[PDB]
């Protein structure tokens, strides 16, 4: 009876409901058609398009046929039980966020490998993605970028995921520094956000197998982590990286020298490893659902399926709020208040825990190595809506709620 | 269709009347205290009508509509927590747990702080909603010390707004000695430079009594005009002996850290005075509940403080209020808190609940070794870590939900 | 065996039966040596008491020139026969007057302002004074003004705890290395040095123990009395008053030395910055200053008087912390370019040291960005690159510099 | 009139017509030069030709002729330390006070330090006027490793002058972990990162076999063509464990440190190479008395280096030249010296003597056990410190002086 009860709620009194109808209504919850948790209702639909004596109609038995094997998620959907019930009216937010940010045309582009440097001062982007797979993207969300240092938390959280807090803290720190040091008073780099501890991280993982075999153990985890969608790698990205990367090479050699890797570990290959790891190619789009996959405690919102632990990622935005904006992140922990990581391309991979995860980018970066419209849009998310990590869930001032309607 | 009608057959059950005693069993079964604020009107009616034990639908209405509105949502389980029962048993449970956990050492630098006893034990529950749980030594007077710290800054806030205070302060921790950043300002208002400046800042151009009064009836507000109290043989000892606090004093002025006019000598006597405040662990959580509220103190409904005053101060407790173990604190517990040389953590779940964990002895990073372990468990048991998931939390226990 | 007398009497008299007081007058002057040297009193008391009994007017025969000079023969048979460590020394004070008349023209820096008495001074006072460890003097400029020693009397407080107290127990309370800035405590837990502010309160407070201030402050009066030959000592009441007014900085650093227990047991921290304050405002003229670094120049004798003031372990110390930590933050390229033990001070003081040589204090009010003076940083640089007195400066093979120890 | 070879003649003899051989052999010896002096290879190939025994006044000329002066100096007592016999006893006894050092660690971080003695002792000594005496294993290679960073900088210097090496390196003690300064420069020559960026101006356009024979002619002349080697060994084993030093370069790399067009790989090749340099005691005791002398080499009257290298240089091996002892060093020795991870410690005691004491264990900073013990003996003894008056010393004892 709930393919009966949602069939009445969209027919709106009527003895059939137009195909369309049902998509348009469908698609204003937030949900693309797309989606994979909606593929056995979007095929059901296809095949009876092409076998129906109706033209577009759909009857209560047609409509429970279509429906039936994804009815929990299209009664959430309809009845307004998303994380954003009201999300036309939250991306119509989105888009005057993304404008405002789009008129601050200063920074200046990464210019120390060609790759970087190439990219236009104008192409700017926003995705998000809900917990419950609300998607909405304004400008160049579709345009592919390295990840740079935004694969930081990620490789992080795949480390935690597979060997546990504990082993993966023997190595690297878990604070801020508050710096040009590579190693803390413990002989530790600081944490996972800075080179040398994402140096040591990418150590710990996939150990005793070549790189390649590493490199496509945390593919399959990004994939998962993006809902399979776009994930690559750009080779130009990462040849220029390993041919500059002396600042690398000399973390490297001194972590080597201070004893900070597991034993058995060949440091020159660690670094080769990370070069490729920073070389990693997302769109705003698939970088949300990564974000997104963050903030769903280790869910996959666009599948469902479980990627990583609660506590890899409960550790990857604690180390995501104090460290991952460089000379910026208590600024932006004061202000912003919210798990992000960014990347010398212009991607800063948000999470609102709970709610959603975004990937904004716009290649020009500030003196501390931000994208100026990503840490302008960020404040100005903050400044509209009570998503702040301390803003109070029931008096929130001038601030508006999203999650209430 | 009457709402005093409704709640009175559900508490009656089926019954003509309602013995006094069974509905106030049942109010205080949802976690409220019958001396709470907001129920005044309801203890007077009763209070008149127990003058006259039997409570009818007319007797009942007349005893409660003034308040029907709270009580309406305490009985219908519309709480922030609405298994308070269930709930306090854990507090219990924990509490016991880190009871066992005697090592430390008391504070001895002044003789007041030296003379509280080892085994002084007691922690405080106040949830966005008043709900209340003790246990242990929760009406035992003891001083606030850097626990005001938080509490001071939210003032400044309050009045100033964010960017007139971080002119004066930073705004970050420091990184695991020196008093001022790289921008000549203290880190942070957690650190005792940085607090010695916010006390510069509040109600510049008057005296100190009137400062230190301005001071006392905010934390009247902010606890429900329970406990706030001063100990002035705190306050003489802690200058007699605060070298530490006159050397980092000398050198704010020295380095022009004050705002223009400020007597350096005066402010760091008010200093003082502000870490000599008593509270117990029962008006401190009341204190800390305000800041779980947004501002608005749980037990009166009064906004206290501005909703920008409570999210900075939330900000910089999470990453600086735990001393040295601030870093470890946030990583691990994941809530804002601040400790005090006096055993006292003031603990903040937002959204939730505060708390004031109190035991005298103190660990080498100068944090009470009860309240710590205490942190550690609750956060281990409860999905009360900030980066915590609401939805999917694993086998931890959520209080918020019904099972 | 010949008179030490009769000889000295030969060699002045040029082959004549008497020698005119005028002319021996003269040529011990053209020595160095000033007619009121504390060594030379005897036979200055002896030359105006035979000038008023004289017969022969202004006519100094064998016999009264052997009455006259016989007290100081060992003394003046030095300055006459060129012994003294520089020997033609009226060409050296040539140099010293290019050198000043060099730096005279660096009219740059910034007078301190702090408190009013050092922000009173002129910036075109400019002295330079010089004493020989043989106690030869010179001065050019502004060299009778008086001023406070400030920071110069870091090193002399130093040496008198070292004299004392020795190494050990001072180097218990303070460090004796550059720190590399605005920490007051090196990893032990002590002052870096004695020439930093930290350090030097520290110092202050292992002088005379247990005794009043008025009694250390007489105490450390009387050994600088002796290491400047009992040439002006002085004291501005003025400047303590204000030091002590405006000290925010050093009762900062006394809390925190107070707090880290970084003084002796006992010690009363606010006495101790208030004797610290005295300390600074002692006065010196550049002549006087010049003949207390001539003392540490000498091994810890006074050169003018003969008198043992420090030890030499007291000496070597202070040296060698003036070299390295004696010019602020140009210590390290100071001790690099200019190789001197030095000592400045906010007042424009530069107590100057070439050991073995002689003593110097180069008084100039306006300072630049390091608080060192600019006349005097200018007028050290000169010197060392004429002469060969870099503390690393070959004696034998010295290049085109110039070596006022050789006749020529 | 009357000939210097005749007046040295005479005072030889002893009233006596001829003097044998042995006994002016003898006599040349007590006055602390060899007779494989350089500066007297004129004198002993003329006295091999006559020998290949008595020589006349005639024969005496015939030999002595060509090197009188010297000659002259050393027996008239005109060199720096006149009474040398009675010097290098004291020399001997304090060898031997420190030769009962038992204490330290022989560097094992490469199995070629690992292999020697521990109780490998020598101390030689070389003065100004190629005066010289050694006491223990004076004789035996070993690596030269830091003491080669004084070297290098004084021919850096020599070569390009003051103004453009220190646009690479600064000249002060750090006072440490940190590679660069805050003008991004190596803090000085005498630390890692300064000593690598001084070997790349070193012939810059040339490869490093040509740079190393560059700086091996240098290190010739210093010595005064005495033994100077390279061990290939140590070179292989630093190349294979300069984790370290491959740090610094790419961090040097980075920060852009070094001088136009220069490859850094090569560059810290060559930096190996250069501290596997081995000298014996004797050898490099006088490349010390080069650095004493102010750039002529004791032994053959060489200019070798310029006043200006040699200036810098002790200015550099005083306050830089013993690692984390290096403020203490300055202080209580008072010289300017420079130790190495093989036991060695470059002496100079400028104006007087240059040394090389050599003793494998090492204490906790880097330091040669031995090595330390005899400079602070040697400096309690004479009055060779920096700061100690040539005039009024206390009990130490001037050997410069006569008695
Ligand atoms: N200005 C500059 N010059 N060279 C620089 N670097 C050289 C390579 C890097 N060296 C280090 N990385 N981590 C380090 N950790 C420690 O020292 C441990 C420690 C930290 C804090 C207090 C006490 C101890 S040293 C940065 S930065
Ligand atoms: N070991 C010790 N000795 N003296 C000590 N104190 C003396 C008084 C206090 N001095 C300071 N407080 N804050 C300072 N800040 C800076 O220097 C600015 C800066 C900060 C961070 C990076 C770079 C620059 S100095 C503590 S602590």
């Amino acid at each position: 009876s709930l393919e009966d009860l949602l069939f009445y709620t969209i027919a709106e009194g009527q003895e059939k409901i137009p195909v369309h109808k049902f998509i348009t209504a469908l698609k204003s919850t937030g949900l693309r058609t797309s989606d994979p948790r909606l593929k056995e209702c979007m095929d059901m639909l296809r095949l009876t398009l092409q076998t129906t004596s109706d033209g577009v109609m759909l009857d209560k038995d047609l409509f429970k046929k279509c429906v039936q094997s994804n009815i929990v998620l299209l009664t959430q959907a309809f009845r307004r039980k998303f994380v954003i019930p009201d999300f036309m009216s939250f991306t119509s937010h989105i888009d005057e966020l993304y404008e405002s940010a789009k008129k601050q045309s200063g920074g200046k582009v990464a210019d120390y490998i060609p790759q970087l440097a190439k990219f236009s001062p104008d192409l700017w982007g926003v995705s998000v993605c809900t917990v419950d797979g609300q998607r909405h993207s304004t400008g160049d969300t579709k345009v592919p970028f390295c990840l740079q240092s935004c694969v930081k938390p990620l490789k992080y959280a795949i480390a935690v995921n597979d060997l546990g807090t504990e082993y993966v803290h023997r190595y690297v720190g878990k604070e801020p520094s508050g710096n040009k040091l590579f190693l803390n008073e413990d002989d530790k780099p600081h944490n996972p956000m800075v080179n040398a501890g994402a140096i040591v991280v990418t150590s710990l993982i996939k150990q005793g197998v070549n790189n390649a075999e590493k490199f496509d153990y945390v593919m399959q985890f990004l994939n998962k982590m993006a809902g399979n969608e776009y994930v690559g790698f750009s080779n130009a990205t990462f040849q220029s990286e390993r041919e500059s990367g002396d600042r690398n090479f000399a973390i490297g050699y001194y972590l080597k020298e201070k004893k900070c890797f597991p034993e058995g570990t060949d440091m020159v290959g660690i670094l080769d490893f990370y070069f490729q790891l920073c070389s990693i190619e997302v769109t705003c789009e698939s970088a949300s659902v990564m974000a997104a996959t963050l903030a769903n405690g280790g869910f996959c919102p666009i599948t469902g399926e479980r990627v990583l632990s609660p506590e890899a990622v409960r550790n990857t935005l604690s180390l995501m709020h104090s460290c991952g904006m460089y000379d910026f992140s208590g600024q932006f922990a004061f202000h912003v208040g919210l798990p992000a990581k960014s990347g010398v391309a212009g991607g800063i991979l948000l999470v609102v825990p709970n709610v959603m995860g975004m990937m904004c980018w716009s290649p020009p970066l500030d003196k501390m190595g931000n994208s100026v419209k990503g840490i302008h849009f960020c404040h100005d998310l903050v400044s509209l809506c009570n998503f702040h990590n301390y803003d109070n869930l029931r008096h929130f001032a001038k601030k508006l709620d999203p999650r209430r309607e």
